[PDB]
């Protein structure tokens, strides 16, 4: 139940000054990355995943291969967990959240560049109301900075007594999307906060886990006029850059996903406040899905290849020959 994928970035700027050359081939079809080890010649090491998206990729693609499905998921009333992790600089952020093209040449909802926060919030408005039914939609984003909470809306965590897997943040900032009007606001908001924000404080978040939380309450009817609801909680997760100190909430949820992936019957979510928060959509009937974020320049190599290893033994598939 826990889906491996690859994004590589293009090559940028700094990349190129640094006379820093191509070491990365992608392959969609065969689901392969492929390394340039020896800085050498035909060193080379071969790695595959759930699927693998290039440097062309639009931000649309990764959400319908990656998003879609999951989201279907939650709407059953499941509670899911999508994560990006890698490196910092290589698209963790540009994958999650994205941006708005320059000019307010499209809506939100239209834009090319929006990533997939801002999709998955419209979707859930298109996916239910045209299936009909009465619904809300809450959202939360906290950030987790050396083990310490954060509401990036506006902490502190105990275990909730009525969910054993489930936990109570307490003041955490809720706040209902009523429309679609609404997301614009949010991710106008929110890209305000980006833009302006000075280089410690991207720095700070470039070394924090960001989780935004969509939680949707869907209300349906018994024929004999019972209302019944159920509840679906979508995790869009942004990790701590990849880079060697040590990050205690990366490591612990690494360990929780190798304590999954090989059915290891402890499971460590207490011993990190990441894997606390997410214990509740991980490991069950739910779908989980890591996007593993790269650069494709020289100058990243061992950083790739840590990367690439980690996400690797996390789905192990072996090559085809
Ligand atoms: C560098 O420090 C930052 C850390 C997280 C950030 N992420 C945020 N902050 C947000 C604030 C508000 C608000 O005030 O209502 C709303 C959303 C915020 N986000 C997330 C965000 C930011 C830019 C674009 C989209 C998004 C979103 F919402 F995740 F899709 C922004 C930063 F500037
Ligand atoms: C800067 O500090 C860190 C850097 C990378 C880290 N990445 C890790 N550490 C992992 C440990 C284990 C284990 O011992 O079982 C397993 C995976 C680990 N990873 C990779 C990781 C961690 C969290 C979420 C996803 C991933 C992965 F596999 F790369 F997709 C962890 C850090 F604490
Ligand atoms: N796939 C991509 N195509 C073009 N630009 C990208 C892509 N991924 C990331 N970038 C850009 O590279 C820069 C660093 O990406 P960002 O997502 O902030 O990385 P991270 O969160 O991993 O540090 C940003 O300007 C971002 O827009
Ligand atoms: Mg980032």
């Amino acid at each position: 139940n826990i889906q491996v994928v690859v994004r590589c970035r293009p090559f940028n700027l700094a990349e190129r000054k640094a006379s820093a050359h191509s070491i990365v081939e992608c392959d969609p079809v065969r689901k392969e990355v492929s390394v340039r080890t020896g800085g050498d010649k035909s060193s080379r090491k071969t790695y595959t995943f759930d699927m693998v998206f290039g440097a062309s990729t639009k931000q649309i693609d990764v959400y319908r291969s990656v998003v879609c499905p999951i989201l279907d998921e939650v709407i059953m009333g499941y509670n899911c967990t999508i994560f990006a992790y890698g490196q910092t600089g290589t698209g963790k952020t540009f994958t999650m959240e994205g941006e708005r093209s320059p000019n307010e040449e499209y809506t939100w909802e239209e834009d090319p560049l929006a990533g997939i926060i801002p999709r998955t919030l419209h979707q859930i408005f298109e996916k239910l109301t045209d299936n009909g039914t009465e619904f809300s939609v809450k959202v939360s984003l906290l950030e987790i900075y050396n083990e310490e909470l954060f509401d990036l809306l506006n902490l502190q965590m105990f275990d909730d007594p009525r969910n054993k897997r489930g936990v109570i943040i307490k003041g955490l900032e809720e706040i209902t999307v009523h429309n679609k009007d609404e997301v614009y606001q949010i991710l106008e908001k929110g890209a305000a906060k980006r833009t302006t924000a000075a280089t410690l404080m991207n720095a700070y978040s470039s070394r924090s886990h960001s989780v935004f939380s969509v939680t949707i309450h869907m209300k349906e009817t018994t024929i004999d006029g019972e209302e019944l609801v159920k509840i679906g909680k979508l995790n869009l997760v942004d990790l701590a850059g990849s880079e060697n100190n040590i990050n205690q909430s990366l490591l612990t949820l690494g360990r929780v996903i190798t304590a999954l992936v090989e059915r290891t019957p402890h499971v460590p979510y207490r011993e990190s406040k990441l894997t606390r928060i997410l214990q509740d959509s991980l490991g069950g009937r739910t779908r989980t899905s890591i996007i593993a974020t790269i650069s494709p320049a020289s100058l990243n190599l061992e950083e790739t290849l840590s990367t690439l290893e980690y996400a690797h033994r996390a789905k192990n598939i072996l090559n085809k020959p």
